[PDB]
């Protein structure tokens, strides 16, 4: 169902500064010349990536408030211009980490919102397969969890049958190759590991498997081969046992014994947050450092 037409992206929009990334494509700020409104547009090179899987996901699931919403799109025959909502409130992790007053009850509300979003996607047989915090942004500076948006679904995937059919993890019979009943069960928990990395970084101000952008890829991959990230002492003293127990299983090594989004939300730190610290978090603060550390962390994975 795509695509080409008379109208061109140019005709309805003014391009602007490059706002980030990217691997197979470049996102840039733009304006809708009619209303002079601000949007963001990811320009994918068809010769390189195939937008199909991503765009579809966005059409159906964009309705989700906490999911980046798809406001428009074109294909000029060369690239594919996907207009989604521009995010003013900046990066979520980056924002939150500069908050010297932030409480567990408050970090529980953020992660709740994020996992509730991911649980939905999971029952829909869709995996992001890139959850690194740079893809979770704030549509505005309201600082309310309802401004949270998950973004850049370029690397996500639907669960399909061997027949090429939409499917849900509920339905079973209709045939999909066996390895895909595998890679979906991983890619799902793989998202849950990444959320582990967000909650760990959120309660402390450092990422569990890297100190900084300079860490060797081997050492990061090495730290991970183990797990056994430290939940005691330092910035782990004043924190809760509950959340500590939570971060452990979200970050658990076995894709299996590791938590599922659905169970996460059932963990008492998420449900029982009202029993949780309303007071700030002694946290190492190097928002720049942490960012550069995460970057070092994911490159080691994917490269
Ligand atoms: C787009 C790229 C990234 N990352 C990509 N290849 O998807 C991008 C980069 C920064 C910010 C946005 C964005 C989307 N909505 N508002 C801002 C998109
Ligand atoms: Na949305």
């Amino acid at each position: 169902q795509l695509h080409r037409n008379s109208i061109q992206f140019t005709d309805g929009y003014e391009v602007k500064e490059d706002i980030g990334v990217g691997s197979y494509s470049v996102c840039k700020r733009c304006i809708h010349k009619a209303t002079n409104m601000e949007f963001a547009v990811k320009i994918i090179d068809k010769s390189k990536r195939d937008p199909t899987e991503e765009i579809e996901i966005l059409l159906r699931y964009g309705q989700h408030p906490n999911i980046i919403t798809l406001k428009d799109v074109y294909d000029d025959g060369k690239y594919v211009y996907v207009v989604m909502e521009l995010m003013k409130g900046g990066e979520l992790l980056d924002k939150i980490l500069r908050q010297k007053f932030f409480s567990e009850r408050e970090a529980s509300a953020v992660l709740f919102t994020i996992t509730k979003t991911v649980e939905y996607l999971h029952a829909q047989g869709v995996v992001h397969r890139d959850l690194k915090p740079s893809n979770i942004l704030y549509v505005d500076e309201s600082g309310n969890p309802e401004s949270i948006r998950i973004c850049d679904f370029g690397f996500a995937k639907q669960l399909r049958a061997e027949n090429g059919l939409l499917m849900t993890p509920c339905y079973t019979a209709n045939f999909v190759a066996p390895e895909v009943l595998e890679r979906q069960g991983y890619d799902a928990a793989c998202d849950i590991w990444s959320l582990g990395v967000l909650l760990y970084t959120m309660l402390t101000g450092y990422t569990p498997f890297a100190n900084g952008p300079d860490d060797t890829p081997e050492e990061i991959l090495a730290r991970i081969g183990s797990g056994k990230f430290s939940l005691s002492g330092g910035y782990w003293n004043s924190v809760s046992d509950t959340a500590k127990d939570l971060v452990s299983k979200m970050l658990h090594v076995d894709p299996h014994q590791r938590l599922t989004a659905a169970l996460v939300l059932r963990h008492p730190w998420i449900v029982h947050w009202d029993q949780l610290p309303q007071y700030q978090l002694n946290r190492q603060d190097a928002p720049h450092l942490v960012k550069g550390a995460m970057a070092a962390t994911y490159s080691a994975l994917n490269r």
